[PDB]
DNA sequence: ATTGTACGTACAAT
DNA sequence: ATTGTACGTACAAT
DNA sequence: ATTGTACGTACAAT
DNA sequence: ATTGTACGTACAAT
């Protein structure tokens, strides 16, 4: 079935971590990041700890011998006393020097303080963070082995993509709609992704009320396509899908009624083909339930529009279902290729659900909704605790990598 | 798998029309009705036609080859006119003559002759309606093979019965619950089934309003428990499980509290074990659905006490679904057989759902729930009608026999 | 904040 | 009393 | 009323 | 326009 394509045109098998990562050390990660400076800062508070020197060890050899990403020296920066201002000073003196990451190791459990840190970074530079209290409890290979799949796709690397069939599946699938913040503020997200699960774009509203809900959502998800035109202007779109997911205010008819406007605009301004294909999906998730592999990829009509994804549940009797609803709210297809399509997006949904660059092990969730779950937590949380706003608009770095990791 | 048990020991398997009736042929039924005249009038308007020549003469060989009951000769009575005092006047010369059972062909639909008919027959003599503009536009092969199904088990025969493991399952399963006739009116039933698909005993109350419904669920279930102890009084119910179905008021908890109740009553009246142990079962048909064999008996838990039969619809791309919702509102079991316990009301459901004696195919719906809709059906029209009132109780008859078939 | 489970013991609601 | 959460700690993952 | 499907074409509701 | 019913006729079942 589904294989995860790697370095040199070699494939691996899904739900399978060991031949992964023996795979990305025999033949590396499907893209290896571009860097600059060939150097990373690591930032801690723990000068001459024997742990941070094994971490250090196990970063340098597995950046070179897993991901393949050769010359890399690591630098050290010490603060001296765990507050912001004075980690910011070695942030600062780090990025001084030429680097192309920071990894920022704090020591313990600190929501303001990571989070103002965290904002900072995101409008810096590439970075990961760490805790040492939790490092110094945990088994440091299986730590340091999902901590670099996030690093290594925060710097712009490509871990591994899906293999699916070029000649199925939409040119391009939107992951849009909104997340509420708190009762009455939200802000609407939009991102793009090929078939492969690769992220081309991604936009995301200011925080407004919900009263400004659809004006947003229109213009964020214009905003979106414009720069995937714009970072790839010989593609032309000729199948499209919007996953619609996200706690949002209950408009559904009308936010329909303006998702299906902004395609028809799109195609006017010529930014998708004037024959495209396209569907508008809902994405939910519903309750689990357990059956008391035969139901990996497991497909439920519930009406014409409406359709149930047994995706199954990651865990260690009963099977355990994560189930997607999944509801057609609108389309152009037509009578003849209606069902056939049908088939083709729900393959793509679950395809889509084995893609997670936040570590080794598949979430089961598809990153149409995953990512903008990740981004919704640190909007959220750099409002509630007064960090620096995060404005992807107008900065690369921030539209086109995975910085949510 | 689960198999049927007919004649001289032999089981047949499941979901096989052909081998259950060559079965039948080659070892008879589970118990061939015993009879006192040997006589089954034929009552009809179209003397000395083919088609009923026909008929009587498939009627007679198959009583005799496939039934294996044996010395059965058929009467003709001829009713000159299509109306109820015309017939009435021929099924009374039926009865003078002294017969064990009555087929009655009508010329075409007639709702309120029929019901009217039926229900004097229902009050007299087993039966079996025929509609003779139906019976010309069929296959007389297998309209004869079903009809004879019911007419031999309304004799009181049982043509075969589940093949269970004795010692897993309830002692006894009533179902009970009441079916609303308008919006204001409603009867309660409640029918105690062995854990192989054979009915023991019936009641129904009187039709009562809404306003009445606990009061009568309550006699009814206590009338039918004191009728299947006086016929089988050396049965110890230590194992017991009740189904409630029906579109009824909704009292959910005031409903449960009764239940439970009378469960509790007929441990103090020693009508069943002191130390029974039971469960109060919701069984509910929900939305039908398609996955786009590996869902025959299935179990979904999605709750400790909610669960999910995903029972397939018969039918002849997309395998049919109909569920049925299985909510345990009640029981004493503890805390250590409670799964062991979940699995085999499940399993028991199951196999309930595979007895159906109205024809050979199985309707997959548990006879639980599927009978009281039969019943509920006549029960209805004969009170729209205005026929003869059916009342089981004192009539052993009714109460033994699978007269709503 | 590598991430995710699984599971005690609490306490929340009815 | 009973049934869903809730919040810790434990620790698995290749 | 042996029963049950499957499926046109209508019309019902939005 | 679009999507669920609805009510006929057709006819399958072994
Ligand atoms: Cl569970
Ligand atoms: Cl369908
Ligand atoms: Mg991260
Ligand atoms: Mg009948």
């Amino acid at each position: 079935g589904l294989t995860y394509r790697i370095g040199n045109g070699a494939s691996v098998p899904i739900s399978n971590t060991g031949e992964l990562i023996k795979g990305l050390r025999n033949y590396g990660p499907y893209e290896v990041p571009s860097l600059k400076y060939n150097q990373i800062a690591l930032i801690h508070n723990n000068q001459f700890s024997s742990l941070i020197n094994q971490l250090k060890s196990q970063i340098s050899s597995k950046i070179d011998e897993v991901w393949h990403i050769h010359n890399i020296n690591i630098s050290e920066f010490i603060y001296d006393s765990p507050h912001f201002d004075s980690i910011k000073s070695q942030v600062d003196n780090a990025i001084d020097t030429g680097v192309d990451g920071i990894m920022l190791v704090l020591p313990e459990y600190n929501t303001p303080l990571y989070y103002k840190l965290k904002s900072y970074l995101i409008n810096s530079i590439p970075s990961q963070f760490m805790r040492y209290d939790i490092l110094s409890n945990r088994n440091l290979t299986f730590y340091v082995d999902n901590l670099l799949v996030q690093f290594v796709s925060k710097l712009g690397g490509k871990p591994w993509i899906l293999n699916v069939d070029p000649e199925k599946g939409s040119d391009i699938i939107i992951g849009t709609g909104a997340t509420r913040i708190d009762n009455v503020n939200l802000f609407c997200f939009a991102m793009v992704f090929k078939k492969d699960g690769t992220m081309l774009w991604n936009e995301i509203s200011p925080i407004v009320t919900s009263s400004e809900y659809l004006t947003y959502l229109k213009s964020t998800i214009k905003k979106v396509v414009y720069g995937f035109k714009k970072s790839n202007p010989d593609w032309d779109v000729e199948k499209l899908t919007l996953h619609v997911s996200g706690k949002r205010p209950k408009m559904k008819d009308g936010e329909t009624k303006i998702l299906k406007e902004t395609v028809e605009e799109l195609k006017k301004q010529e930014m998708v083909s004037r024959d495209v294909k396209y569907a508008i999906l809902h994405l939910n998730e519903t309750h689990p339930f357990w059956v008391m592999h035969p139901y990996e990829g497991t497909k439920v009509k519930l009406s014409s529009k409406r359709y149930l994804l047994t995706l199954l549940q990651p865990y260690l009797m009963v099977t355990p279902i994560k189930p997607l609803s999944v509801e057609i709210v609108s389309d152009n297809w037509t009578s003849e290729e209606y069902y056939h399509n049908v088939h083709e997006i729900l393959d793509e949904i679950y395809y889509l659900s084995k893609m997670n660059w936040r570590g080794f092990r598949s979430r089961n969730l598809p990153v149409t909704v995953n990512y903008p779950k990740l981004v919704a937590g640190i909007i959220a949380n750099v409002n509630r605790y007064g960090g620096y706003p995060i404005n992807p608009e107008g900065n690369r770095s921030l539209q086109t990598n995975p910085w949510f990791l």
